[PDB]
């Protein structure tokens, strides 16, 4: 059988022996040669390295070392910056690269051997300005954990303009934890809807300094772009009322993927996640999950290319590949799925852009899927009485309705008195109306705001 | 034989000459904006280009000194926004109405 080994560019960490995507790279590698389901007649092999993920001139010294070799496909870093130097290598020397965290990519760079499995930014910012069309916000408060994050999400941003939204952009801090000031002045805004921009890590502990300041409650709806919300200890939130909402696009709801989230949450014994840290356990990283089908997308491709000979092209002298043009055409139509629902590129770009998208809502269960988003179809949200309540409500004015003045605390129905209670007692006695009298919350008649015409008391009530 | 690097006016050819001065050790001395990864730590490099921190908030000096109240920001591709983060967070501590295109 031929013998391929993909080269693997992942974190160098010391404080655990190797990093979750190497897991996951590592996990599938030897899940594919093993199930003869996917590479029958080709035996996976792998090449990894180990970089700083800042040091740029490093990763390219290790792609030159892996390209030095035969490699068959280079599945890059996961960094934002060093990723460029190793898809200009790859460019340059003709040898597909395979990234699988998001990131920037120059408008004006013309590099065509290259492919995003993270759905791109814009489509996801889509997505989140369809849901927020889905909820009629007014006032919202984007936040990034870097300032990538302005780029990442710029279509919410442009909507002022479109439509009648309203924007207020606050930054988190580097090197500090310190939301406190955030918050704040979120309280100072009153900025009852926030947008979180931040990864899982950053967002479950911003949230747990939130909920020791209190900002569990009700009026306050949050919206976590990241894909791992999912992962966020909502027990102390199930009963929280927070009308959190989310994307997912890790499709839990499959055999399949329940397996293979069982087994690498059994392979990732060796160093589990911190529990106080508001962080869950035994969960498929997204970044993993991606990382996971990018390789499988890739062994689908080259399963319809036997022909995969790898040479060892240099980097001192460099030399076009020949396997190059129809090897990646192939990535680029290969329509496998996997954890993350559907997986396609587009040809155009190479960045995923239709995608399968779980929207996830918080509620007294943990984490319920509302529905589903998906680019043809935007957002698809879908999901008398003889015995029924009579609420009414009404103005303490003595002539016309007053508590019992009664020493003992009077309760039911009772405690209120006057001409009007009376008149709804008359109205039960001789209808059928299961009564029950509340006060009103306003305190005050229906007036005519001239701001925007809202009304209060029983007119805004009813 | 040099001693003194002068990088590309681009971002990712920029970043890549950096890492490799700063891992040679050489200075790369860049003469134009690039954004420089916020968890970044090199060193053996610098930019003479006015980083758009000052002169976004410079430009935001403009903007209260005119007095304005209805602001229309226009930008020319995705790396601009990054860069007027500034003038992008303004509208929180004061009162503009940000209706970028
Ligand atoms: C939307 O979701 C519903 C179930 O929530 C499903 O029946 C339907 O096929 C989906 N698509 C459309 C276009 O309605």
């Amino acid at each position: 059988t031929h013998v391929l080994r993909f080269g693997g560019i992942f974190e160098y960490v010391e404080s655990g022996p190797m990093g979750a995507e190497e897991l996951a790279f590592r996990f599938a590698v030897n899940t594919i040669n093993r199930n003869r389901t996917l590479l029958p007649n080709t035996t996976l092999t792998y090449d990894t390295q180990k970089i700083n993920l800042y040091d740029s001139f490093e990763a390219s010294k290790k792609a030159c070392d892996q390209l030095s070799l035969g490699v068959a496909a280079i599945f890059g870093p996961s960094h934002s910056s060093s990723a460029n130097a190793v898809q200009s290598i790859c460019n340059a020397l003709g040898v597909p690269h395979i990234q699988t965290r998001w990131k920037h990519q120059v408008s004006d760079n013309k590099d065509s051997f290259y492919v995003s499995l993270y759905p791109d930014f814009s489509s996801l910012s889509r997505a989140i300005l369809d849901l927020v069309q889905f909820f009629k916000w007014k006032t919202v408060t984007v936040v990034y954990d870097d300032s990538t994050g302005l780029i990442r999400l710029q279509e919410l941003i442009k909507a002022p303009s479109r439509y009648n939204l309203r924007l207020k952009i606050r930054q988190l801090p580097a090197d500090t934890k310190d939301a406190k000031p955030l918050l704040k002045e979120m309280k100072r805004g009153k900025e009852f809807h926030v947008i979180f921009d931040c990864s899982h890590e950053m967002a479950a502990g911003i949230l747990k300094q939130a909920l020791a300041m209190g900002m569990m409650t009700e009026y306050y709806h949050y919206i976590f772009t990241t894909l791992d919300l999912f992962a966020l200890d909502v027990e102390p939130y199930r009963y929280s009322g927070v009308n959190m909402t989310g994307f997912r696009i890790l499709n839990t709801e499959n055999t399949q993927v329940s397996s293979i989230i069982e087994k690498w949450s059994m392979e990732r014994l060796q160093a589990p996640p911190k529990p106080d840290s508001g962080l869950l356990d035994g969960f498929m990283t997204t970044d993993a999950a991606l990382m996971y089908d990018a390789v499988h997308v890739v062994s689908v491709a080259v399963q319809q290319f036997p022909q995969m000979t790898v040479s060892s092209l240099q980097c001192n002298r460099h030399k076009p590949w020949r396997f190059g043009t129809r090897f990646m055409s192939l990535i680029k139509e290969a329509h496998w799925e996997g954890l993350t629902g559907r997986i396609t590129f587009n040809k155009t770009n190479g960045l995923r852009t239709d995608f399968d998208l779980d929207v996830i809502s918080l509620k007294e269960e943990g984490l319920e899927k509302i529905g589903t988003w998906d680019p043809a179809s935007g957002l698809n949200m879908t999901e008398s009485l003889s015995n029924r309540s009579l609420i009414v409500t009404t103005i303490l004015e003595e002539p016309y309705v007053l508590f019992k003045k009664s020493d003992k605390p009077l309760y039911g129905n009772d405690r209120f008195e006057g001409y009007c209670i009376d008149l709804l007692r008359e109205l039960s006695t001789i209808l059928g109306f299961t009564y029950e009298i509340r006060l009103v919350e306003d305190g005050k008649y229906g007036a005519q705001d001239d701001v925007n015409g809202q009304w209060n008391g029983m007119v805004r009530e009813l």
